[PDB]
């Protein structure tokens, strides 16, 4: 594993964060590749991409994703002003992150319909400190672990629905886990 933090590896920005509980390892590989292995973890997020992201990036990803429990695979990032955490969820484990959330529409992109949702985090950690902020979700109906994400289709659909993004901060393909187990090997471009 590598040390939790952010940086660059083989031309790609990476972010790896965990809650210190244990049970997760993250490694950076050649090019845009990263691997995650976890067993009875806490909460963590790790992956590779760009800092800053853009609003018209076509993100390609390929590999394997084998969660056993609560985990997501998504295009993941933030905006500032307004502060927003966003997820284009391509696959997940035992928990659909939109469970109980308000549905804000649908968008068809890259071979599937996605359902759009908005949620709110209240006094939670963020890229600017503790804050209350919205989260935007596109949840893919047809789960997969390779493909291409035309981010503009999502960001445009969100904007149409009144879900405004500010200036982009980082933008990665991320494996997120919450007290679960699994393995993943993903290459980004």
């Amino acid at each position: 594993t590598i040390q939790p933090g952010t940086g660059y590896n083989n031309g790609y920005f990476y972010s790896y964060w965990n809650d210190g509980h244990g049970g997760v390892t993250y490694t950076n590989g050649p090019g845009g590749q990263f691997s995650v292995n976890w067993s009875n973890s806490g909460n963590f997020v790790g992956g590779k991409g760009w800092q800053p992201g853009t609003k018209n990036k076509v993100i390609n990803f390929s590999g394997s994703y084998n969660p056993n429990g609560n985990s997501y695979l998504s295009v993941y990032g933030w905006s500032r002003n307004p502060l927003i955490e966003y997820f284009i969820v391509e696959n997940f484990g035992t928990y659909n992150p939109s469970t109980g959330a308000t549905k804000l529409g649908e968008v068809t992109s890259d071979g599937s319909v996605y359902d759009i949702y908005r949620t709110q985090r209240v006094n939670q950690p963020s890229i600017i400190g503790t804050a209350t902020f919205y989260q935007y979700w596109s949840v893919r109906r047809n789960h997969r672990s390779s493909g291409s994400v035309n981010t503009a289709n999502h960001f445009n659909a969100w904007a149409q629905q009144g879900l405004t993004l500010g200036t982009m901060d980082y933008q990665i393909v991320a494996v997120e886990g919450y007290f679960s187990s699994g393995s993943a090997s993903i290459t980004v471009s």
